């Protein structure tokens, strides 16, 4: 007979909803001192979210809450930051910086910053290392760890001067690389007086004022900076002419701030060689789309490939991606399951593929008027 | 079957009957492959 | 010129969206509007 | 099994953009006086 | 007896490391087998604390759960198990990437508990040779039909 | 698996952990990694890298790298000796192995000077064999300076991230490597001249790291005399689609041979090869009996 | 001559697909076209 009652099994079937996780979580590690005031221990990760819970954690005048509290006054944001110990010399304090991995085993340094996802829930999605970026060394390190984290390493190049700056970019061609060569100068409170600052940790707090209200598809460049008070190097910048210096450093991918103070940062060229990922736009939007897809379909996995479940995945796409283009994260999409990679023997082995396409909304970094007068409408004025 | 439906196959009582399907398969890996394009640009203009 | 050059500094690097061009657009419309009736010039036309 | 879990192949394909570098930059040599005030030295190329 | 059963003999090979469950494996090719090989550890009530697990009753009864709802055809692995508190040998698993240990066991034919706990297991690859058996399902659904 | 597991297993500052580390750092991937003690003089220390058999009968030194299959189901197809390749003898075992394993060697030739990079590829001829010369350097977290690297692990690193994002039939070279901080003889490389010293290297069959710091690496000849190997890429796929051709049909081996049988083998490379053809990973294929 | 040649860098040893063709020849389509409308040329043609 086989059960003999009334049964109501619940057919668990349709199209799953979708979310964009971490969004812009920043990932700091420069250094403190450890000893009362500062609970945060020596090396491991600790979630911020306000300058309270950074202040009590690290300490007041450590570089770290300096570049923290450059980040908080320009716009709050979540901050996964390490901190480690200050060593003797500037060069072998870089390898704690990087660091290695210890004997414990518990990963230390800037590489400890994977730990912040399977411990916070908070994926810092952007790298920064204020102070400790124009070293070689410890700038390939940003670069590994953020093709880890799909991040954006935010770099901070040597001031002195343009040329130096230049040569330094040219090292560098990955995706994940977002350099500003111009070191700003803040108030310090401390010194009462002019303070030049790696400008790392306020390019990365201003990304995350226009992630929180544009969205993370915005463009961050030309976009104001708080918390300034001078630029080393004063950067020129004309009107509108090439000439400018501002703009010869955007052609060698760098970011700069321009005019008197600190009015504005731009520069959406990342670190990259192949032009497709040129702009800091794409290379943020797509490794956002890619992580919410990669964690949004974790509920599928192994489970019957019926005709409905390809259109709930399906479906799931339609909606997710319709989801983005109204909101105007990118103009267009196109979602479907190829014919010629869903073979009879792909889909033998669990394999079933899914074409995604779409056009990331680039930033107009340069809209021209071909403005021009003529003698076409002179005839009017007569009748 | 034709071929084994023989007219001395059923004279021993043999019959067959062919039957054949495809048990789902658990899709234990999907893949997607995402990737961006310069194609819907001139969308934006009207 | 130099009006139009200082005018849309606003602008700059920012999502092109659909809704951006027209915003740009309009700007022109309404501006170029503002010489015609004022007779600073006889008529334009501006677009995409 | 091979991975068994979820992929995301980012598909590295498409028309990329090409742009006209150098454009017009001068290449000048001439002779000058180095001393006090010259701050650029004796031979090496400066940028303006 | 499998076999005779046309049954799927889930067993649960041995702990100490993954070297020592590959190694196991390796000796059996039959459609008919589906081991597990991380033992999960559940909090037994008369110890009063934790204690190690065959894991092999917990990955019968989770395919119970399956067959009861979803069907005998649908697959049991990606369903979370309960009655745990804790995995001998935490197997790690990646968000998404073959470099994972979780995904090389997969690769010789076992079933393995991921993520801390006891969140879920899965692992569809039955031991057998035969390609055409690779899933525990098609075995399943062939031996019940 | 990852760096944990390569840290304790060995220890840090170890030479083999940096080669691992170098590795771990571009892109992840599985490392059946051996290992041997650090011997008296260099010399002597060679014989232990390449491992003869020992009394104990198990395979020691790189010739190890055998067991890694038939222990971890994890067959190496992609050899690689950071430090112990210059020297003309473990070079060979490098060769030797390969075509056990139907991997990749990845040699290093000694820095110097160019000159003595070509005279030491001269000697080889083997499909399976991909040497770089330049040495790249890295900034060792110990010495808290700059550090010579053999620039091995770092270009066996960097085939695994192709391999992981492409795929195994995508080309390795020009494409970037991370962990590095200079390159030991600035090999130059102008905008497009065959005069540049990076393309002499090539003609020789010698992968080279271009550009300041270490942009990135190219050179895709394989130190091999037929021209039909000529690409790194062919050798990695051949080897590839034999090895599962191979260990794919175990299934059939001794069967009826009837009609059916062969169309089910033939419709099973007709499939097979079809999902090699769409994925990319060959342009068009033909089988038949 | 010198923008094509700084331009396809990022080309170079690739899987040379009938994609990657197309990618590469829709690359000076798009290019050319954007020197016609602006009056660099008078009219172009490109292929394999």
């Amino acid at each position: 007979s086989f059960f003999h009652g009334v049964t109501v099994t619940n057919v668990d079937i349709g199209a799953r909803t979708i979310a964009l996780p971490a969004s812009s979580v920043i990932g700091l590690c420069d250094v403190f001192t450890p000893g009362a005031q500062a609970s945060a221990k020596p090396n491991v990760p600790v979630l911020l979210t306000s300058k309270k819970d950074a202040a009590a954690a690290f300490g007041i005048g450590s570089s770290i809450y300096l570049a923290c509290e450059a980040i908080y006054n320009r716009a709050q944001a979540v901050i996964v930051a390490v901190g480690v110990e200050t060593a003797e010399t500037p060069e072998a304090q870089a390898s704690a910086v990087i660091g290695g991995i210890s004997a414990a085993g518990e990963r230390t340094g800037l590489q400890a910053l994977l730990d912040g996802k399977s411990r916070f829930n908070a994926q810092p999605r952007l790298l920064v290392a204020p102070g400790h970026s124009a070293q070689q060394a410890v700038a390939t390190a940003m670069d590994g760890l953020a093709e880890k984290l799909r991040a954006i390493a935010i770099l901070d190049g040597p001031n002195s001067t343009d040329e130096a700056a230049v040569a330094y970019a040219k090292n560098f061609g990955s995706k994940r690389l977002f350099m500003v060569d111009p070191g700003v100068q803040v108030w310090d409170s401390a010194t009462n007086a002019a303070r030049n600052a790696p400008a790392s940790a306020y390019a990365a707090g201003l990304f995350a004022w226009t992630d929180a209200e544009y969205g993370f598809w915005s463009s961050p460049s030309n976009k104001e900076i708080k918390g300034v008070t001078g630029t080393s190097r004063p950067v020129e910048f004309l009107d509108g002419d090439e000439t400018c210096r501002a703009n010869l450093l955007n052609n060698a991918n760098i970011a700069t701030i321009i005019r008197d103070d600190g009015y504005r940062l731009w520069g959406n060229r990342t670190l990259s060689s192949d032009s497709k990922w040129a702009f800091v736009t794409r290379v943020r939007t797509m490794d956002l789309v890619m992580d919410a897809i990669l964690a949004g379909h974790k509920w599928a996995v192994d489970r019957g490939i019926t005709k409905t479940y390809v259109k709930d995945v399906t479906e799931g796409l339609r909606a997710f991606m319709r989801d983005l283009k109204n909101q105007g994260a990118v103009i267009n999409f196109e979602v479907y399951a190829d014919p010629d990679l869903n073979s009879a023997s792909q889909l033998a082995q669990g394999k079933v593929y899914w074409n995604i396409r779409f056009t990331d909304v680039p930033p107009a970094e340069n809209p021209n008027f071909r403005v021009e007068v003529t003698d076409q409408w002179l005839t009017e004025v007569l009748d």
